[PDB]
């Protein structure tokens, strides 16, 4: 009988050999089977897989524990979900532009190139194992899986239009925010003393309005305390003028055609406006921005 060594994982962490028939189907000796993100089910063992590592489905304890200490979910369909988007963002182009890791256009990915973007540019620490390390990875410049990942874990195709200020919001739901907090009080001189205090994620959000300086120093009229690493401001695309030195970064969202496409721009030495691969410098920006960041120094 011809076979030959193969690594299953379901996590790239843990790897367990196996021997493989030749004569048969990945399929039939491990179920659904995946090299880099490829399905390889009804595909015959070649001699170029010896030694290769692949992603199977965890159909097993021992694989189940080992998933949902990587992945934090339960969801069966997940891996799956996660192999097919890898197949294609393997295949995306990441430049380096401005010592930043971003995604040249394909599949509608603006809004993942822009997340890609702030993500680099904010502190955040993801529970699952499996952010964490893609997340450092893709800040190394291999970022094809934290982008796999994120389609996954935001129950989003390849292809499938996305939102920036959405995409940001179900990645901190996956992170350590504890400390962080926001305690409102109410401004009036007949209701005395009103406060209330939002700890976690959505410390970390509004909607409304993109400026930090009118959001600190109003909104009734609320007195806002901030304490958070950053803060995600979020309006309705408007044209709206960004000055160097008060934000961090930002997302500009163009709707011409109702086809949506979305610009980063980032306060360096002086703005950046990072279009994928494009990369365009300028001293002022006025532009359809809808999600400002801001950092905590
Ligand atoms: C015309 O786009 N309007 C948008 C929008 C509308 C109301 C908002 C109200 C807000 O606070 C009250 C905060 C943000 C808001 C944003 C986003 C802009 C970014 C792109 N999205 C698209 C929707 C699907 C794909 C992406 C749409």
């Amino acid at each position: 009988v011809r076979t030959i060594k193969v690594f299953t994982t379901v996590d790239n962490i843990n790897l367990h050999t196996q021997v493989v028939d030749m004569s048969m189907t990945y399929g039939q000796q491990f179920g659904p089977t995946y090299l880099d993100g490829a399905d390889v089910t009804k595909i015959k063992p070649h001699n170029s897989h010896e030694g290769k590592t692949f992603y199977v489905l965890p159909n097993d304890d021992t694989l189940r524990v080992e998933a949902f200490e990587y992945y934090h979910t339960t969801d069966p369909s997940f891996l799956g979900r996660y192999m097919s988007a890898l197949n294609h963002t393997k295949k995306w182009k990441y430049p380096q532009v401005n010592g930043l890791t971003s995604i040249k256009w394909a599949d509608n990915n603006s809004y993942l190139a822009t997340a890609l973007l702030t993500l680099q540019q904010i502190e955040l620490k993801f529970n699952p194992p499996a952010l964490q390390d893609a997340y450092y990875r893709a800040r190394a410049g291999e970022a094809a899986n934290f982008c796999a990942l994120i389609l996954a874990y935001c129950n989003k195709t390849v292809g499938e239009l996305g939102d920036v200020r959405e995409t940001m919001s179900y990645l901190f739901q996956h992170a350590n925010l504890d400390s962080c907090k926001r305690v409102l009080n109410v401004v009036c001189k007949t209701c005395g003393q009103q406060q209330t205090t939002l700890k976690g994620v959505e410390a970390v959000m509004y909607m409304g309005t993109l400026s930090y300086e009118q959001f600190k120093k109003g909104v009734t009229k609320y007195l806002v305390q901030q304490e958070s690493p950053f803060v995600m401001m979020s309006a309705p695309p408007a044209q709206y003028e960004l000055k160097h030195g008060t934000f961090t970064c930002a997302s500009e969202y163009t709707g011409n055609y109702q086809c949506g496409h979305y610009k980063h721009i980032t306060s360096k030495e002086t703005l950046y406006c990072i279009d994928g691969a494009l990369l365009t410098k300028s001293s002022e920006y006025k532009g359809p921005i809808t999600d400002v960041f801001y950092k905590e120094n």
